[PDB]
Formats: structure tokens, C-alpha cells, sequence
């Protein structure tokens, strides 16, 4: 429903001397006080949003100016810590006025879905939020610094950053690591990293009342935070506990709930779905796309999430599309997305020691994957957001003892029994099934390989040549998706 961030993305610049993205919106440039000397930036955004509040100026410490993609959640708190009164009119001029405190730790105390570039003399600051859920990349050089929200604005042509990854095929285009600020220094083009948040590596126990209360009320919080007052959100389901548990914290924020399910010609769980919007009486709408056309969008996913990764694109597909497919107007949209991670329930382990090593590396490797983007919704207008991933849920999740995932013959038990007293029974403990087991996208995937030659021990390898395939063309060759045919570029790798 309305009331959507500030602004989605944005492309800026600070020299000393028209972007083209996925993102669908309007483009704002935005004004140059001292001009030459100033931040330029060109800002996308809903047509119905005010970009105002995504740019925050000042003259503290020095000429400022701040430009922020994205919204933040713990507003109250981190206007607890300023000298109250002259509240910000917005999140980027909440961030000056923390930036004037803090100085760049200010980004620790940060909880949100947020991107950010400032600058302030000759010194400029890049953050992303504690999970770099909106993904933001740099091309660094003495003099040159610009800063974009998608790594295909910057494709054209900086200088190697440490303690930063390189874009896939690119050159000089370097991404900002998850809670991340990167110091730099325009005069000589040097780049200090500051790591502002890291998974914990520690498990703390709680007896199941305390533990179950707990992953409630922070759910529950993190959802309240996420829906805004007056309009009903929007949220995808399967008829899971994951993005059941959301709808139920949304219906409550919001004393109503819109939900949408997506499916394919070849299976779906519309069912599971029902038997969610039935007990909590939300507005339903089942969304059914052709397999072949499901396919033939692979280049849109990639082009949306500027990915590589094979499996990721496989959980991407299926969600892109229903973002595509998605009727009427932009939506502010929920989602029950990540919730697996903190538990490992993508893995389907029952011995905790696994449990545990696997839960783990898996936080420690999700930046760079993109999977929770914006860009997968605001290709089409709509703004996403996870609460599972809310800095506050995804610590205590993270924490918790092994025994508390993987218990009562359940995974995920934790959330299951967080969430028992406001779902049915058959929803609280069905099976994990991923969105693209439940569609059918990754066995699809594979016949159009399969009936292109590409036999078994390969076919693995060979999607992600076909993903890092569509990648060059569309995000390192400024190729639309709808130029670059799916069926066409499955040919040219069935091979070797
Ligand atoms: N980086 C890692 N190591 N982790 C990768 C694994 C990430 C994992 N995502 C894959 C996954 O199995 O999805 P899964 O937990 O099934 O699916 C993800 C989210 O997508 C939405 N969704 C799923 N199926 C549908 C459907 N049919 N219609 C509408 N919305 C739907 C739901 O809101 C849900 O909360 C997850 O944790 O969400
Ligand atoms: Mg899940
Ligand atoms: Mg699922």
C-alpha cells in the first residue's frame, strides 16, 4: 500500500572537476549549492513520493550534503540519543544529525533497510544497513568517487579498494560489503573500511517460555515497525510458517491484510496459502505463471538482483515474477523471506552439530548474493522489506542454542512455537518447502538444459553459466532483459 521510502536508488558522484536502472520510478536530480564542488546525485524513486526526505543537507563540520535510498526502523531510539527538538524531517537528515554525533559509528546504531552516500568537504562516506539489503556499489579514484545503488550504472568507464569484492566481469567497480562504512578521502582517493556489524559467533541458552516470547515480540516489533499507519501492507505467501508468521504480525499491526500466492503450471501451493488466508481472513489473490514464461525471465531476475549465483537466481525467479505479475498499484510489501538462514532450514538437519555448522558459514557468506534486494520489487514499482532480517530478529535468531532450531522433532521450532497461538496447527508445523521446490522452478530449470543436450553432471554448472552469461549481457553490456532471449542464450552454453 502508499507510503513508500523516499527514494529507491541513486547514482552519485564527487569530482573535483542519465542513469539507466532496473529500478522502475521517477529520477530527481538533485540541486548543487556549490555546484562543481558539490554531491550530485541523480535519485530514483515512486512518482508519488516527495524525494525530500532521501536528501539532508548542513554546513556541520563542513559543506554536507546526504543522500539516503531506503527507510529506518529504530527511529525512536535513534532519536532518543539527539538533543531533542528540531526532529528530522527525514531518514537521510536523521543520519546528518547522527553522523554530527558519532561521526561514522553512528551507522552501529543503525537498524534499518537502508543504502546511504555522503559527503562533507573532501571526505565521503558510504554505508549500507547490517545485511547490505540494499545492495550499493563504487568506483573509487583520486578525485572521483561515485557511488550507485546498482552495479550497472556504473559499468562504464577507479582504483582496487581493500577489504571490499570486485564485480563479477566489471573492472574498477567494487561493492560495499554489508554493514559496512567505507571513510574516503577525495584528495587522494583512499578507502578505509569500518565493519559495523557481524554475525555472532556465541549461542546463548533460554528455556522454551522466555525463548519462544522472545522471537514473538521481536517478530512482532520488527513486523510493527515495517507496516505503515493507515494504509494495509501487502504480503506474499506460501501457506509456510515463515511468511505465515509475518502475515499474522501484519494482520495485527495493521487490523487488516492483503496477501498474493504465485504458482506455476507444474505445481503450487495455493492450498497451504489457503488455509492461512481463511484463519486470518486476509484479502487473497493466487497468481499462476506459465512455466515457459517463468523461464523466460531469468535475464529480469538477474538484471534486477546483479547476481551470479546460480541457486540464489533459482529462489529469485519465482518471487520476480509475482513482483512483476503483481496487479494494480505499488505496494509496500512484506515478506517472510531469510527466516531459513538464521535456522539452517534450507538444510533439513536433525543433528544439531550439522545444524550448527551449516546455520553458520551461511550467515557468513550471504554478502554479495543480493537475494534481498529491493530491486526484485522496485523493477515493478514495489518496495519489499523482511522483517526476518531486522537486525534485532536476526541477532536473536542467530544466537540461539542449536536445541532450540532443531527440537520436538521440528525445525525452525523456535518460530513454529512463537507463532502457535495465531496460526492453525497444519500451518505452525508444516514441512519447510522452498518457493522454488513448491513451483517447481528448479526442476523446470533443468528440462530446458536437459532437452538442450546438457546431460547430468554438469547441469548444475551449467545454470550458472547461464546465469553469469546473462549477467554480462545485462548488467555489464546495458542489454534490457526483453533483448536478451532466454532459450537463446541456453543454446550458446549447451556444450562442452
Ligand atoms: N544465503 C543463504 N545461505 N540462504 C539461502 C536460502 C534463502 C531462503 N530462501 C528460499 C527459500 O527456500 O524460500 P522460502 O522459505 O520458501 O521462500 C521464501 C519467502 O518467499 C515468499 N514465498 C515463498 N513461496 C511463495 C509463493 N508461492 N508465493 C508468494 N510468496 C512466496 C514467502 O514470503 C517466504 O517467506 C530463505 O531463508 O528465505
Ligand atoms: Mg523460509
Ligand atoms: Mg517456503
Amino acid at each position: 500500500a502508499p507510503v513508500l521510502p523516499a527514494a529507491f536508488g541513486f547514482l552519485a558522484s564527487a569530482r573535483t572537476g542519465g542513469p539507466v536502472f532496473a529500478t522502475r520510478g521517477s529520477h530527481t536530480d538533485i540541486d548543487t549549492p556549490q555546484g562543481e564542488r558539490s554531491l550530485a546525485a541523480t535519485l530514483v524513486h515512486a512518482p508519488s513520493v516527495a524525494p525530500d526526505r532521501a536528501v539532508a543537507r548542513s554546513l556541520t563540520g563542513a559543506p554536507t550534503t546526504a543522500v539516503l535510498a531506503g527507510e529506518i526502523y529504530n527511529r525512536d531510539e535513534l532519536l532518543s540519543v539527539l538533543p531533542a527538538g528540531p526532529a528530522p524531517e527525514g531518514d537521510a537528515e536523521l543520519v546528518l544529525r547522527l553522523l554530527e554525533r558519532y561521526d561514522l559509528h553512528a551507522f552501529r546504531l543503525v537498524n534499518g533497510r537502508f543504502a546511504t552516500v555522503v559527503r562533507t568537504g573532501d571526505r565521503v562516506l558510504l554505508a549500507t544497513d547490517h545485511a547490505g539489503s540494499v545492495p550499493l556499489y563504487t568506483c573509487v579514484a583520486p578525485g572521483e568517487v561515485r557511488a550507485s545503488t546498482e552495479a550497472k550504472a556504473l559499468a562504464a568507464h577507479g582504483f582496487p579498494l581493500a577489504d571490499a569484492r570486485r564485480v563479477a566481469g566489471l573492472t574498477g567497480v567494487y561493492q560495499v560489503p554489508a554493514g559496512a562504512v567505507m571513510d574516503i578521502d577525495l584528495g587522494s582517493g583512499t578507502a578505509v573500511t569500518h565493519r559495523t556489524w557481524t554475525p555472532g559467533l556465541s549461542r546463548r541458552i533460554l528455556p522454551e517460555g522466555e525463548a519462544v516470547a522472545a522471537v514473538r515480540a521481536a517478530l512482532e516489533k520488527a513486523v510493527a515497525q515495517r507496516v505503515t499507519p493507515g494504509d494495509t501492507p501487502l504480503v506474499v505467501l506460501s501457506g509456510g510458517i515463515d511468511s505465515s508468521g509475518v502475515a499474522a504480525c501484519a494482520h495485527r499491526a495493521a487490523g487488516e491484510l492483503d496477501t498474493v500466492s504465485m504458482g506455476t503450471d507444474t505445481s503450487n501451493e495455493f492450498r497451504e496459502a489457503r488455509a492461512v488466508v481463511d484463519h486470518l481472513r486476509t484479502r487473497h489473490r493466487e497468481i499462476t505463471i506459465p512455466t515457459t514464461e517463468l523461464l523466460a525471465q531469468l535475464p529480469y531476475a538477474v538484471w534486477a538482483s546483479e547476481s551470479v549465483d546460480p541457486d540464489i537466481i533459482e529462489y529469485l525467479l519465482p518471487l520476480t515474477a509475482l513482483y512483476r505479475a503483481l496487479d494494480g498499484p505499488e505496494r509496500r510489501i512484506l515478506t517472510g523471506y531469510g527466516a531459513d538462514i538464521p535456522l539452517g532450514g534450507m538444510h533439513r538437519e536433525d543433528r544439531l552439530p550439522a545444524l550448527d555448522t551449516v546455520l553458520a558459514h551461511d550467515m557468513a557468506t550471504f554478502d554479495g548474493l543480493n537475494e534481498m534486494s529491493p530491486v526484485l520489487s522496485t523493477l515493478a514499482g514495489h518496495w519489499t522489506t523482511h522483517p526476518y532480517w531486522d537486525r534485532e530478529v536476526l541477532d536473536l535468531l542467530v544466537s540461539l542454542e542449536a536445541g532450540l532450531k532443531r527440537r520436538h522433532g521440528r525445525d525452525k521450532w523456535v518460530l513454529r512455537a512463537a507463532m502457535a497461538d495465531a496460526l492453525p496447527a497444519e500451518t505452525v508445523n508444516r514441512p519447510k518447502l522452498g518457493v522454488h521446490e513448491g513451483s517447481g522452478t528448479t526442476s523446470s530449470f533443468s528440462r530446458l538444459l536437459l532437452d538442450h543436450g546438457v546431460a547430468e553432471d554438469r547441469v548444475h554448472e551449467a545454470k550458472r553459466q547461464v546465469v553469469r552469461e546473462l549477467f554480462d549481457l545485462t548488467v555489464g553490456g546495458g542489454r534490457h532483459p526483453s533483448e536478451v532471449d532466454t532459450d537463446d542464450v541456453v543454446r550458446s552454453v549447451a556444450d562442452r
